[PDB]
């Protein structure tokens, strides 16, 4: 029983291998209460296959094992730095090789060798001292335009994707797809105006061959690729080697990642780490350490499983401190600015709340968010409050993604690809309004800061591709490309002016695609050739698009699928529509940052200040429609208004006497541009007798500045 094991062996002392005396000594502590013996196997720093020696540990308090390696070793080592190790643990006459769960770095890891021998089944840890690596001045972000969670603008990027486009090889001075190559494209992000860059999992993950990390994955593939998003966790303190200049040097990834974080900070941004504590890649990672303990279990003690590995049981004392120690070590070592929890609804609320508190005590401006789906499994017959969307009414700490706004604007599970608000499918106007004020309909958000507002992310089809599928129009036709971009800008404007915390998938700003443009796949292929995780996109007549296969889950896809396209993102001669959308997103960000009208800090303040103008059923607005219009009274007394016409015809928005004051407003966004300065000659708008008319697929934002108003009418 894990609960009984806790009463008898709950240990709160230090764990891991602490490299001491400029490398002359190492102190080792492992928790393994059921072990009969525990030795450390030391592998050579130059040839990790070679065992240099094995040293017995001795029993310590509360189920731990401990040893000091020093001067007096007969390993022939005078500096331990860079040597590798595993624990050899004996139980009931059986011996296993286990990974130190508190390993601070690792040997280059290649899962294609995992069957060779027991020493290859899991990574080997490295003795390293992170404090002495990287910029010694690294500290927490001083993040521009940011005071509290509602002021964050999050940008979700995978480290490889962000510099894996062969088109930028000419400009890169560091190995593509690494932490230091990422630095070289940071100015684009500073210029975009985002506040926090959320990176896909940088902690060590299992299914990958890090020895091929400099190889270009240039053939289209959507399965069996060396590429990995990283959701197959191996260790919660060590960085993967996949984004390192040299995976074989266990200190380099740490220095390089410190350098990356410091450069993000120098540019006035912060870093958020995607972390995957909900499950490990392999049951044995932790079962080999202590049997029938670390994972959520059936009543008989069988480890419960998720994504092919063990569900970590964060209610259990040593699993709880694994999560918490990991969060603290990552904040203090790498000075990050927040975390995004994967499958956060799998965890007990108490763990997630305690991680938040611990992290904030180190970095008082740190923020968190997570996938709050209702997914809790836990221990059999041990119901527990989970850190899911229903936790939001009980806490004002960690936010959750809002599937209500994503689904209602452009579809999501179940029902992916069904027309929705920006894709030709009428939706309940009050449901759209409530979402835009950070009041989703599927959970109770009693703070706009509880709500991460988004329409695209790394999973599912990209905003560009899901729009193309939904409206059923082939982007290879110029007029359809333009239309898709109109709809993408409208969706982006809805999110960037919504209450709550907006979240931007890397590439959403320009209309990134995951179309499987393999020359052999121009037209539909035989069923046994169909690319894994694809949809075959069709026009309204049911004709395939040109290159009809689009990847909707690119977790196991090559760079040809996953690269961020820098030519579409930045070369406005070659791709004027994409760059126009990018610049539309930059301006929308600048618009949001210019006023706190779009980022009110309480529910009560949103109730007082935000009012629906397009009342469903009145004045040409149907109960369910593809238009919406609303007003905000900003805290300084200025009046903003957002109007969206997602119909394929011109639509009128009725102002009457109640909203007549919007007639002498500056236009901050129109069909071409967005930003904080009034647009000289606004396009797509027409003032009429009843109010305001927008062109088809057009959105606008208005501002009335009280400093230009009458002294007498008052
Ligand atoms: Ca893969
Ligand atoms: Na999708
Ligand atoms: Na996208």
């Amino acid at each position: 029983s894990w609960r009984l094991k806790d009463e008898t062996y709950s240990y709160d002392g230090k764990l891991g291998a602490d490299l001491k005396e400029e490398g002359k000594q190492v102190d080792l502590t492992l928790w393994s209460p059921s072990a009969d013996k525990v030795s450390v196997v030391v592998y050579d720093k130059n040839d990790p296959d070679k065992v240099v020696g094995t040293v017995a540990l001795e029993k310590g308090e509360r189920g731990t094992w401990k040893q000091t390696l020093d001067s007096t070793n007969k390993l022939g080592i005078t500096d331990f730095t860079g040597y590798y190790y595993q624990y050899q643990i004996e139980r009931q006459g059986k011996t296993v090789l286990a990974l130190d769960p508190y390993a601070k770095s690792l040997a280059a890891w290649n899962s294609d060798d995992s069957k060779i021998d027991d020493a290859h089944k899991v990574a080997k840890a490295a003795f390293v001292d992170p404090a002495k690596l990287g910029p010694q001045d690294l500290t927490y972000g001083k993040i521009h335009n940011f005071k509290t969670r509602e002021d964050a603008v999050i940008y979700e990027a995978h480290v490889r994707d962000f510099t894996s486009d062969p088109a930028i090889a000419k400009d890169l001075t560091k190995p593509f797809g690494t932490f230091e190559a990422f630095i070289e494209k940071l100015d684009y992000l500073k210029d975009l105006g985002v506040t926090h860059i959320q990176l896909l999992p940088v902690l060590s993950y299992y299914f990958v061959n890090e020895l091929k990390n400099h190889e270009r994955l240039s053939d289209y593939a959507s399965s069996n690729s060396n590429y990995n998003w990283g959701y197959d966790p191996q260790n919660y303190f060590s960085l993967t080697g996949m984004y390192s200049s040299d995976p074989k040097n266990p200190e380099k990834r740490i220095a390089e990642f410190k350098n990356l974080i410091n450069e993000i900070h120098k540019r006035g941004m912060g870093a958020i780490l995607d972390v995957v504590y909900n499950h490990t890649a392999k049951v044995d990672l932790f079962e080999d350490l202590e049997p029938n303990y670390y994972h959520f279990m059936d009543a008989d003690g069988t480890p419960r499983t998720s994504f092919g590995g063990g569900r970590l049981g964060t209610t259990h004392h040593m699993t709880k401190r694994l999560l918490i120690d990991s969060i603290k070590y990552l904040v203090d070592t790498y000075k990050v600015d927040g975390f995004r929890f994967d499958m956060m609804g799998d965890h007990d609320a108490a763990s997630i709340e305690e991680a938040y508190k611990a992290a904030r005590a180190l970095n008082p401006n740190l923020i968190m968010l997570g996938e709050g789906w209702r997914t809790y499994a836990g221990d059999e017959n041990m119901p527990t409050k989970a850190a899911d969307q229903d936790w939001m009414k009980h806490t004002d700490t960690v936010a959750v993604f809002s599937d209500d706004i994503r689904n209602n604007l452009k579809s999501g599970y179940p029902n992916e690809g069904q027309p929705a608000f920006i894709t030709g499918g009428k939706r309940d106007v009050n449901t759209i309004f409530k979402n835009l004020i950070a009041q989703p309909t599927n959970f109770e958000a009693d703070s706009p800061g509880d709500v991460i507002q988004y329409i695209a992310a790394h999973d599912n089809l990209t905003l560009f591709d899901i729009i193309a599928q939904s409206i059923k129009k082939d982007p290879s036709k110029a007029e359809n490309y333009a239309e898709i971009h109109r709809r993408l800008r409208l969706g982006n404007l809805m999110v960037l002016t919504a209450q709550g915390t907006p979240f931007i998938h890397s590439g959403q700003e320009y209309g990134r695609t995951k179309q499987f443009r393999n020359p052999a796949y121009r037209t539909p292929v035989a069923e046994d050739k169909v690319p894994n995780k694809s949809h075959l996109l069709r026009d309204k007549d049911g004709n395939p698009f040109d290159y009809p296969y689009f990847i909707h889950d690119s977790y196991d896809s090559s760079d040809a699928v996953n690269k961020f396209d820098w030519t579409k993102a930045t070369d406005g001669k070659a791709y004027p529509e994409n760059v126009k959308s990018r610049d539309y997103m930059k301006g929308l960000i600048a618009l949001r940052q210019s006023t706190d009208a779009f980022r009110l800090k309480s529910l009560q303040d949103i109730k007082d200040r935000v009012h629906l103008i397009t009342v469903p059923g009145q004045n040409g607005v149907e109960k369910e429609d593809v238009v919406i219009g609303y007003q905000i009274t900003a805290p300084n007394g200025d009046i903003y208004a957002v109007f969206v016409n997602a119909d394929e015809k011109a639509r009128e928005f009725n102002l009457g006497t109640a909203f007549a004051h919007l007639r002498n407003a500056e236009v901050l966004a129109d069909e071409n541009q967005a930003g904080p300065v009034g647009i000289a000659n606004p396009k797509g708008l027409e003032w009429t007798e009843k109010g305001l008319k927008l062109n088809a697929l057009t959105a606008t934002v208005l501002r009335v500045s009280q400093n230009g108003t009458s002294h007498e009418s008052t």
